[PDB]
C-alpha cells in the first residue's frame, strides 16, 4: 500500500504514488521527473491529474501515451495554486525535467520535496530562500560519509580529453557510451561536440531525446549511425561481449572501442581521484568507469540541509531496512547539533 512517504498532509496530494492503484483520497499525483521507479504505474489508461513539468509532460505524452487531458505542466519558479493549495515548481539538478516541489500548507505549514536531487549552492538563492520550511521530504540515496565524488565539471573534463586523445592518436576508434535511462546527456554530447561528430542512437532513443527542449538537439544527435563515431548503446551492452558484437556490426569503419559507462558511486572513489582513473582492457576494447552523479553527495546534501535548518526530515531512500533508517537518523541529529537548529 502507498507508503506515509508519498504523502503529503493537509492535502489530498501524493509524490511519486503511480504503483499503488486508486490511492484513497489523493486528488492530485505529482510526478518529479521521468524515471521509472517514480511513474511505474502511468499510461494511457490513467484518468487522474498529473501534474509535473513541462519536459516530463512532453515524455508522458510522447513515451507513454498519457492522455493530455490529465497533464497539468507547470512553469519553474512560479507561484501556482493546485486544488487550493500554493505550489512552486523548482529544478532538482538530476535530470531533464527533475523537480523538487515546495507546498504551502492552508494552516502555515511550509513543506519541500526535494524528489532526487544534487544538491547545490545555487539552490540557496532561488525562492527558498525567501521563507522557513517545516518539513522536509529528502533524497538520501548516498547519505552516509564514504559517498564523495568529483563535480560534473571535472568529470566531463576527464571524459572530453580522453576521448580526443584517443581518436586523435586513432581516427579508426570508436567512442561508445552507456545510457538505461535519461539523465548524463552531458556525458556522450560533450565527446560529440570536441570529436566534431553527432551522437547516434536507436530511434526510440533519439524520440526521448527530442521531449527534452535541449537547444540545438538537431544539430548533436542522429539515428544515421554510419556517419557517427560516438555511439549510445543501453547500459547492459557496454561489456566485453557487447562491445565485440557492436564492433562486427561496423563493418570494418572501426577497429578500435573506447567505452564510457557513467555510473552512480563505486568503491574506488574511498582511494582514487579523477585523474588517476584507468580503464579495464581486452583486446582492442577499453571501458572507463566514471563517476557521474545525478545525486546529492554526502557532504552536499549535509550543507543544503544545515543551510535550510527544516525542523523535521523524512527520507525517501534507502528506507526499508532498520539499520539505514537508524544511521541516518543519527546523521540528521549530528548534523542539526553541529548548524545549531
Ligand atoms: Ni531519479
Amino acid at each position: 500500500t502507498c507508503p506515509f512517504y508519498k504523502k503529503i498532509p493537509g492535502t489530498g496530494f501524493t509524490v511519486d504514488a503511480f504503483q499503488y492503484g486508486v490511492v484513497e483520497g489523493c486528488t492530485a499525483y505529482f510526478l518529479t521527473h521521468f524515471h521509472s521507479d517514480h511513474y511505474a504505474g502511468l499510461s494511457k489508461h490513467f484518468t487522474f491529474p498529473v501534474y509535473c513539468s513541462e519536459i516530463t509532460g512532453n515524455l508522458l505524452k510522447n513515451k507513454l501515451h498519457v492522455q493530455e487531458q490529465y497533464i497539468h505542466p507547470l512553469p519553474l519558479d512560479t507561484e501556482c495554486i493546485v486544488n487550493g493549495v500554493k505550489v512552486v515548481l523548482l529544478d532538482a539538478n538530476h535530470c531533464p525535467g527533475a523537480v523538487m516541489i515546495l507546498f504551502y500548507l492552508p494552516n502555515g505549514t511550509v513543506i519541500l520535496h526535494t524528489g532526487d536531487f544534487r544538491a547545490d549552492p545555487s539552490m540557496e538563492r532561488s525562492l527558498l530562500a525567501d521563507q522557513k520550511v517545516h518539513m522536509l521530504y529528502l533524497d538520501t540515496t548516498y547519505c552516509s560519509p564514504e559517498y564523495t565524488f568529483p563535480s560534473q565539471q571535472e568529470v566531463i573534463r576527464f571524459a572530453i580529453n580522453t576521448a580526443f586523445e584517443a581518436v586523435t592518436l586513432n581516427p579508426h576508434a570508436l567512442v561508445v557510451c552507456g545510457t538505461y535511462s535519461i539523465g548524463k546527456e552531458k556525458v556522450f554530447l560533450a565527446i560529440a561536440d570536441v570529436l566534431g561528430s553527432k551522437v547516434g542512437m536507436s530511434q526510440e532513443k533519439y524520440k526521448t531525446l527530442q521531449c527534452l527542449n535541449i537547444p540545438e538537439i538537431n544539430s548533436l544527435i542522429t539515428t544515421d549511425m554510419c556517419s557517427s563515431l560516438v555511439h549510445l548503446l543501453p547500459m547492459m551492452q557496454i561489456n566485453f561481449k557487447g562491445l565485440q558484437s557492436h564492433l562486427k556490426k561496423c563493418g570494418g569503419k572501426y577497429n578500435q572501442i573506447l567505452a564510457f559507462r557513467p555510473t552512480g558511486w563505486t568503491h574506488s572513489n574511498k582511494f582514487t581521484r579523477i585523474a588517476d582513473v584507468i580503464p579495464q582492457t581486452k583486446g582492442n576494447i577499453s571501458i572507463y568507469g566514471i563517476p557521474y552523479s545525478e545525486h546529492s553527495s554526502y557532504l552536499e546534501m549535509k550543507r543544503f540541509v544545515q543551510w535550510l535548518k527544516p525542523q523535521k526530515i523524512i527520507p525517501t531512500v534507502n528506507v526499508g531496512t532498520w539499520k539505514s533508517r537508524s544511521t541516518m537518523e543519527k546523521y540528521f541529529r549530528e548534523w542539526k547539533l553541529e548548524a545549531g537548529y
